């Protein structure tokens, strides 16, 4: 549902 920490997303 929610994206806590993808990787290279700001």
């Amino acid at each position: 549902g929610n994206h806590w920490a993808v990787g290279h997303l700001m």
